[PDB]
């Protein structure tokens, strides 16, 4: 009774366009009269090693940029660089432009990715921004410019644009102002993500989902303190739990009649003892990709 | 590098409407001038125990059916019953009607569900039709009339409409002609799904995905026969593997240079020996919700 659910993708689908510069094709985001795409579209293979993007952009003409919106070729009348994103001003506003915001998300928060190739949607899935500011996505060559988003009421909040894959096979990208999440740079060099930690508040959310869905074996009759729990958290590379985390879990706490520090005590035992070959919500591992809001949305059936 | 991916849901989002009959509200599918919804919308609580649907439908007037398409109230000018579905003919054709087909899917095949409440999309996720003709969905009260679908090229293939939850917490529903998948009836009585089996051909697909994504520990230097494998399959409640299954896996076989009967031998060892606390594509259990086509689509990046 509990699934990894993406937001409906319709409002974003109408914004996806193709952006080609020589042999290099990727996706763009067409909002009002502006197409946002990764700046590495202006790069040839050789200059991806240490590109001088300012110098490369100067060499570019509007006409070097082939922007298609399905069958339509869309006429670029201008180009500018904001951090690691290119803004291609176009002669036509997107008539399918939804109501939108650009937001910078926090590590631990979730969003939907609309994976595109050649400006066409392939698929939609839910992602978490890892504590080390990577995402564990499914992106191939051509996936760049694919976007991550949340929907609140009738408003699309864009939070991610895809730029690259790291050696570990995880993914990195920017906010829609072109500021990388984490320490990453848009050039083809070996780059280390931090050690990643498990998103403790999300694991608690998901244990609450497990209880709501009648799956309770792991509950014990013990409590604990933020202090003592955080000692075990540190030992298993779990993020420390703050009183903010405890306050955000209050609704799930109240719904289930299980105090947050009581759930923490249950999590302690799972980390120390493993799951003994048992499953929780049909998983053999502790899941950390569901925020407290994701759990509440899916158990209370919120719409858009 | 491998995720449970849903189809983009835009084309389906434009078809979802609200259908209310007394205190009973659920979702409808508005295609051309017809709204398709579960027939149990005409039911009061008491008559859900053993409804005479023919007699109940006779008592109904067009005006008993409140059909809203967002802010629009849509005027029902007719009602008919096809098996377990109600066709509410309306005065306006859906101007957002996509190109579509109604298809009856086979056990083992996957589809995207667009979970709706009050005619508004909440979320999208990928499902498999279990061998026992159930789905393991996330559906609350009000979710009925939510639809399952595939997209081929520019065509939406509707294959599922949601009707009910079984005692086990799994879900049952119909094709869009109102024929239940499996032995289920739309009345509030205890109903047994069969014993469910694991979709062997999908587990093989997913092991191929694991190899393509560099995750290979489980490969062994052994082969086997359909005959000998099916003896182990039967013992672990896996579906028997047919030469059709072997032919469908040919592309993944050819891509990886691993013969289907060689992968089967690897699966044999996993079933007999467990995973020794190892993970495959970040899972501690064998996944059976990915068809060979799903794997090929996601590793080759097919679009719509
Ligand atoms: C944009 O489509 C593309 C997406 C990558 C390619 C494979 N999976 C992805 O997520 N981004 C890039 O190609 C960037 C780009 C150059 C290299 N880079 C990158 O991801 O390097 C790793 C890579 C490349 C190709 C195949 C596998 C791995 C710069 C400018 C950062
Ligand atoms: C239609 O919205 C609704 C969806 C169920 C309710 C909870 N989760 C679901 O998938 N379908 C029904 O209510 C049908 C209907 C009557 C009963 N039934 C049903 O699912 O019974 C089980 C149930 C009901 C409510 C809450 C939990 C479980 C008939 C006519 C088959
Ligand atoms: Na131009
Ligand atoms: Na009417």
């Amino acid at each position: 009774g509990f699934r990894k659910m993406a937001f409906p993708s319709g409002k974003v689908e109408g914004c996806m366009v193709q952006v080609t510069c020589g042999t290099t094709t990727l996706n763009g985001l067409w909002l009002d009269d502006v197409v946002y795409c990764p700046r590495h579209v202006i790069c040839t293979s050789e200059d991806m090693l240490n590109p001088n993007y300012e110098d490369l952009l100067i060499r570019k003409s509007n006409h070097n940029f082939l922007v298609q919106a399905g069958n339509v070729q869309l006429r670029v009348i201008g180009h500018s660089m904001q951090n690691c994103v290119l803004k291609l001003k176009v002669d036509t506003a997107n008539p399918k432009t939804p109501k939108y915001k650009f937001v910078r998300i926090q590590p631990g928060q979730t969003f939907s990715v609309l994976a595109c190739y050649n400006g066409s949607p392939s698929g939609v899935y839910q992602c978490a921004m890892r504590p080390n500011f990577t995402i564990k996505g499914s992106f191939l060559n051509g996936s760049c410019g694919s976007v991550g988003f949340n929907i609140d009421y009738d408003c699309v909040s864009f939070c991610y644009m895809h730029h690259m894959e790291l050696p570990t096979g995880v993914h990195a990208g920017t906010d829609l102002e072109g500021n990388f999440y984490g320490p990453f740079v848009d050039r083809q060099t070996a780059q280390a993500a931090g050690t990643d930690t498990t998103i403790t508040v999300n694991v608690l959310a998901w244990l609450y989902a497990a209880v709501i869905n009648g799956d309770r074996w792991f509950l014990n009759r013990f409590t604990t303190t933020l202090n003592d729990f955080n000692l075990v958290a540190m030992k298993y590379n779990y993020e420390p739990l703050t009183q903010d985390h405890v306050d955000i879990l209050g609704p799930l706490s109240a719904q289930t009649g299980i105090a947050v520090l009581d759930m923490c005590a249950s999590l302690k035992e799972l980390l120390q003892n493993g799951m003994n070959g048992r499953t929780i919500l049909g998983s053999a591992l502790l899941e950390d990709e569901f925020t407290p809001f994701d759990v509440v949305r899916q158990c209370s059936g919120v719409t858009f």
